């Protein structure tokens, strides 16, 4: 009945800097035997999770020196002393002392970049798409950083709320997310109304992309 928070969720890196992720226990993670089992995982996407540290401090095969793992009571860290470009990766940390074991709940690495704001179109749903009884509307968000963004739909000026999907992409090698937001209607309501708009906030200021169907 133990809960591992790891910090911070997302990490954004520099290729060469160090870098370092904290995990800490509810409980106490000393073993009656003296030792403190505390594990260290890396998981890249599409793969499994693989240990790179275990009790607190001893590093598993195959991993590079530049991970470390320190601490002890209820505070540990990873630390990595320079990132290169394969550590971008989810890292997970995992008390191993009580039965049957806990995970954090998981670390994300991203590559630190400068602000970029997103340039933001706007698509109706197509005339093929309307003879099906449904409309789609996509509101696209290219190559922005960082990946926070909040995008907003209204249809005649009334604010939606469901109705609509997002989806990002990772993060690509000039370091930016891409982001859709895609509103359903059926073609009835769709045919009902006139301005669709999807407004944009990020760090640029607040951008609005619209169009008058009907």
């Amino acid at each position: 009945v133990k809960g591992m928070t790891q910090s911070p969720l997302f990490l954004p890196v520099t290729l060469g800097q160090p870098a370092s992720i904290s995990c800490r226990s509810s409980q106490s993670l000393v073993h009656s035997d003296g030792n403190i089992y505390l594990s260290w995982f890396q998981q890249r996407p599409g793969q499994s999770p693989r240990r790179l540290i275990y009790k607190v401090f001893d590093r598993d095969s195959g991993v590079p020196d530049r991970f470390s793992g320190s601490g002890s009571g209820t505070d540990f860290t990873l630390k990595i002393s320079r990132v290169e470009a394969e550590d971008v990766a989810h890292y997970y940390c995992m008390q191993a002392t009580h039965w049957p074991g806990t995970f954090g709940g998981g670390t994300k690495l991203t590559v630190l970049r400068t602000v970029a704001a997103p340039s933001v179109f706007l698509f109706p749903p197509s005339s093929e798409e309307l003879q099906a009884n449904k409309a789609t509307l996509v509101c696209l968000i290219s190559d922005f950083y960082p990946g926070a963004v909040t995008v907003a739909w209204k249809a005649d000026s009334s604010p939606s709320k469901a109705g609509v999907e997002t989806t990002t992409p990772s993060k690509q090698s000039n370091n930016k997310y891409s982001l859709s937001s895609v509103l359903s209607l059926t073609p009835e309501q769709w045919k009902s109304h006139r301005s669709y708009s999807c407004q944009v906030t990020h760090e640029g200021s607040t951008v609005e992309k619209t169009f008058a169907p009907t």
